[PDB]
C-alpha cells in the first residue's frame, strides 16, 4: 500500500493540457508498466492556495485514507505576495492534519520569481525548510527548476509547463517519490 494523495496546484493539474497528458497520469502509466504498487490520487486544483487546500483536506483524507500525502502548494500564495508567515501556518496545519490521519507527508520546495523582490522570494522558499524542521515532513526538490528556463517546455504564458515538459516532470517525480519511500 503506497497510495499517495497529490495535493497540488496547476503545476500538477495539467493546466492547458488534457488530463491524460499530465505528469501525474504519465507517472501512473509508468508505475502500471513496471509492476509498482504505487497509486497516485490527484487532488490538484489550478489556482489552489495553501489556505484553500486547508479547507479541503479533512474531506480528502476521510474520502481516500491515503497512506502518503505529497503537498505541492504555495506558488499561488507567493505569486500573489501573500504573507509567508500565514502560508507557513497554513502549510504546517496541512502537514499536521495529514500526519494525524496516519499519512506519511512530503512537502515540495517551491521557488518564485522576484515579483516582490529577492528577499521575499528567499523568505518564501526558506519557509518550506522551516516547516520540514517543525513537522518532519519530507522535503522534495521543486520539479520546475530544470523546466522553467527551457522555452520549448513552457506554455506561451511563461508560467505553466507545456505537454513536452510532462514526461520530464514524470521522471523527476518518479525519482523523488522513490527516494522518499526508501527514505
Amino acid at each position: 500500500d503506497n497510495t499517495i494523495l497529490i495535493l497540488g496546484d496547476s503545476l500538477s493539474a495539467a493546466y492547458g493540457l488534457q488530463q491524460e497528458e499530465g505528469w501525474v497520469k504519465l507517472l501512473q502509466d509508468k508505475y502500471d508498466a513496471e509492476q509498482s504498487d504505487i497509486v497516485l490520487i490527484n487532488a490538484s486544483i489550478s489556482g489552489e492556495t495553501s489556505g484553500g487546500a486547508l479547507r479541503r483536506l479533512d474531506a480528502l483524507l476521510e474520502q481516500y485514507e491515503p497512506t502518503h500525502v505529497l503537498i505541492e502548494l504555495g506558488a499561488n500564495d507567493g505569486l500573489r505576495g501573500f504573507p509567508v508567515k500565514k502560508m507557513q501556518t497554513n502549510l504546517t496545519a496541512l502537514v499536521k492534519k495529514s500526519q494525524a490521519a496516519n499519512a506519511m507527508t512530503a512537502l515540495m520546495e517551491i521557488y518564485i520569481p522576484p515579483n516582490y523582490g529577492p528577499r521575499y522570494s528567499k523568505m518564501f522558499t526558506s519557509s518550506f525548510t522551516q516547516i520540514s524542521e517543525d513537522t518532519n515532513a519530507h522535503l522534495m526538490n521543486f520539479f520546475m527548476l530544470d523546466i522553467a528556463g527551457k522555452s520549448d517546455l513552457m506554455q506561451n504564458d511563461s508560467l505553466h509547463p507545456n505537454k513536452k515538459a510532462q514526461p520530464l516532470i514524470r521522471d523527476e517525480m518518479y525519482d523523488s517519490i522513490k527516494k522518499w519511500l526508501n527514505n
